[PDB]
């Protein structure tokens, strides 16, 4: 079974950059923040090849649609910037929806500072992220869509993982 994956997360905060770098392996073009897509992609995880569908969101208002991509969604990836703030404090809101969402299942999530690379102008502390990730009972990750640092790739096959685990 294809595992699905949504990307949500504050505008400007770099969820297309991420999935971008995840399906290239590069970042090289911008991209159209209005522009809300879904990409297929297959890849060997451990043994096996498994296939994914990520879809990257563009207007995060809270909508029917969005309770839509939520329903459909089995794992998901929260942005936020670590230059920003105020991304940061909308990342615990969104988990309340979730939760609502997939009651009585548990929300399969990963948390991922994105923009590590301006490091000279962070506002989140890597602590405070971490701190987070408890609260939200997931993995946390610090990253760049830019530099690529932050082993990218293996943080989207961490959560395919995650969501197969689950499954049963
Ligand atoms: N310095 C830096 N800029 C980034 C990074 N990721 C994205 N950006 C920039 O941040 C802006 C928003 O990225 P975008 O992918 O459109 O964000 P989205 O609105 O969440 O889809 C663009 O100007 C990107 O070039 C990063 O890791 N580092
Ligand atoms: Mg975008």
């Amino acid at each position: 079974a294809e595992v699905k994956l949504a990307i949500f997360g504050r505008a400007g905060v770099g969820k297309s950059a991420l999935v971008v770098r995840f399906l290239t392996k590069r970042f090289i073009w911008e991209y159209d923040p209005t522009l809300e897509s879904t990409y297929r992609h297959q890849a060997t995880i451990d043994d096996e090849v498994v296939s994914m569908e990520i879809l990257d969101t563009a207007g995060q208002e809270d909508t029917i649609q969005r309770e839509g991509h939520m329903r459909w969604g089995e794992g998901f990836v929260l942005v936020y910037d670590i230059t920003d703030r105020g991304s940061f404090e909308e990342v615990l809101p969104l988990k309340n929806i979730l939760d609502e969402i997939k009651k009585p299942k548990n929300v399969t999530l990963i948390l991922v500072g994105n923009k590590a690379d301006l490091d000279h102008s962070r506002q989140v502390s890597t602590e405070e992220g971490e701190k987070l990730a408890t609260e939200l009972a997931c993995a946390f990750y610090e990253c760049s869509a830019c530099t690529g640092e932050g082993n990218i790739t293996e943080i989207f096959y961490e959560l395919c993982r995650e969501v197969r685990r689950r499954r049963m």
